[PDB]
């Protein structure tokens, strides 16, 4: 074997590659400081050995560089890591002790090699972070980056990590040197005023694929989980990345929302028939803003969960917003448009809209029922004006034909009430086009507006009974009445079973004779609607002719209605005032 005598000769070996003889190169330097150290040799001749030595060296460099650039190469890079090291701690020799170097040699002993080699790796990390690989011309670049970047330290991870020594840590430094390039190329458009696509692209990129999809989710996984990499873009700029993209979406589904609103307030305004599921469906505004919200919220959830739970509390507001400005805009179409073919049509859509937005907000937002009840306020309002206004026209029908009852004395109850009966009846069809819940929700409004009605006739002083037969004849025809009402009305989708013994209670007090009977269906009566008053209870007694003085008995009853451990009264008298 070896050495190799000529310097020609090692030159010519290092050429060739073959880096068995690399350490004599070293060992030339060594022996220069030894000979330089004998005192006795030219400095003529110094300055010609040195240049000599450091030009082998640069050879040298060259060689091993030129190996770890590619370690694709063969089995001497265990040679290559040999000697990337022990130049490496020769650089720690030559420190301060070796330190002394005679002049005319010129010091170059902190080589640092390793550092070299360091830079290289950053090099080629570079060149393939930055190859040319379109939803941006920056989304596409963060997509060839990622990928390159997980494809190359799965790489390092399968193969350079069994190569390489563990002191150099193969792996930090190729995780660092790319990740840092990542980095750069995000620092690099953080110093910019960003589009608002750009803003999210971006910041999903830092907060969600980078950390998740390449750091994390890979197996790749397992080993960077020692390197501890930071953010790509720095803490307070991903913050304040985050409080400017909020403003950006809030303001997106703000505006969205409006044109949803404004859209449907000309489709209406249009006279455009609503299509029927079963019901009629405008859930266009339903679904189409319910829609807008879900997807701006997965945008926010697509960050952080707390970029999404921010948006959530920050969402609750515009949609309060537009609900309030739907409120009014479906009132002002009831105010005018009224002629129009589908008017009360396009109402029931409307009215229909509230069931899904109830159903929906319930489940996605999971808010206190009085903070539920606070946004969804103005969409009873809109119920309520709705079912006034489909309404409203058989309430009509029906003012004559319930003064007729006080018109013919209550000559013939069950027939002024069939004609009632029919009134109502011929209303039956067109709110079946109507959603179920609101059908019956419609169904207890007429219920209710029958039994009103009729006490508020029985309680217009306007009928005195002289003697008890026809008190007693006068109770068989409400009772009778009562029956027809509530069967009816059950029959046809109402459920107001509070409402039942309204009238039937009432033919009670009417056709009972004893005092005491008549205060004890008046203490059951106020336990079914404690808002009957001493006002009612008068004006019910009032036909009555008989009892003068078991008045101001009967009514000492009601005197005290005051509950004081719940009080749940549904409105029936509160509606009915009569003095």
């Amino acid at each position: 074997d070896g050495p190799l005598p000529t310097v020609e000769e090692l030159k010519e070996a290092l050429e060739h590659g073959r880096l068995e003889v690399a350490w004599q190169v070293l060992a030339l330097e060594r022996q220069l400081e030894a000979a330089a150290a004998a005192g006795g040799m030219s400095n003529e001749e110094l300055v010609w050995r040195q240049s000599k030595v450091e030009a082998l060296y640069v050879l040298l460099c060259d060689q091993v560089l030129g190996v770890l650039r590619r370690p694709l190469e063969a089995a001497p890079e265990r040679l290559s890591q040999a000697l990337a090291v022990v130049s490496q701690e020769e650089l720690e020799d030559r420190r301060a002790s070796g330190g002394p170097l005679a002049a005319a040699l010129e010091a170059t002993r902190p080589r640092r090699w390793l550092q070299r080699w360091r830079g290289v790796v950053a090099e080629v990390a570079a060149e393939r972070l930055d190859a040319q690989p379109g939803r941006s011309e920056a989304e596409s670049r963060f997509l060839h980056m990622g990928r390159t970047m997980k494809e190359d330290l799965e790489v390092v991870v399968e193969r350079l990590k069994p190569l390489f020594p563990d002191e150099f840590n193969v792996v930090r430094t190729y995780a660092e040197s790319y990740h840092y390039h990542f980095a750069s190329h995000l620092c690099a458009l953080a110093q910019f005023e960003l589009c608002e696509r750009d803003t999210y692209l971006l910041l999903l990129w830092v907060q969600n694929l980078y950390p998740n999809d390449i750091l994390n989710s890979p197996k790749l996984a397992q080993e960077l989980q020692g390197v501890g990499l930071g953010s790509l873009l720095p803490p307070k700029q991903i913050r304040l990345l985050e409080a400017m993209f909020l403003s950006n979406e809030v303001t997106s589904v703000k505006q969205l929302m409006a044109r949803a609103l404004e859209l449907e307030s000309q489709r209406w305004t249009q006279d455009v028939a609503p299509q029927s599921l079963d019901g009629h469906c405008h859930s266009e505004l339903a679904i189409d803003i319910l829609q807008i919200i879900s997807q701006g919220q997965t945008k926010a959830e697509n960050i952080t969960s707390d970029v999404g739970m921010q948006i959530k509390q920050l969402l609750l507001v515009e949609l309060a917003a537009l609900l309030r400005s739907y409120q009014r805009a479906f009132d002002e179409f009831l105010e005018k448009s009224k002629l129009l073919r589908n008017y009360r049509v396009n109402i029931m859509a409307n009215i229909n809209n509230c069931l899904f937005f109830w159903t929906s907000v319930e489940q996605k937002w999971q808010i206190s029922h009085d903070s539920l009840n606070r946004l969804l306020e103005p969409l009873k309002d809109l119920k309520a004006h709705g079912f006034d206004t489909l309404l409203q026209s058989l309430f009509l029908d029906l003012k004559p034909l319930f003064k007729k009852f006080t018109q013919t004395r209550w000559a013939n109850p069950v027939e002024t009430l069939e004609e009632i009966i029919t009134t109502v009846s011929s209303s039956l069809p067109e709110f079946s086009e109507l959603q179920d819940c609101f059908r019956e929700e419609l169904m207890e409004t007429v219920h209710l507006h029958l039994v009103k009605e009729y006490i508020i006739r029985l309680c217009k002083r306007r009928l005195v009974l002289k003697t008890a037969e026809q008190q007693q004849q006068l109770a068989r025809h409400i009772l009778a009445n009562a029956d027809a009402i509530q069967g009816f009305c059950t029959e046809n989708g109402s459920t107001a079973t509070w409402l039942h013994r309204a009238l039937p209670m009432i033919a009670e007090i009417i056709r009972l004779q004893d005092s005491s009977a008549i205060k004890i269906e008046v203490a059951t009566y106020a336990t079914w609607y404690p808002d009957f008053s001493k006002g009612h209870l008068n004006a019910i007694l009032a036909i009555k002719g008989n009892l003068p003085s078991s008045e101001v008995r009967s009514i000492r009853n009601i005197l005290d209605i005051n509950t004081g451990v719940q009080e749940p009264p549904r409105p029936l008298f509160s509606l009915i005032k009569v003095t």
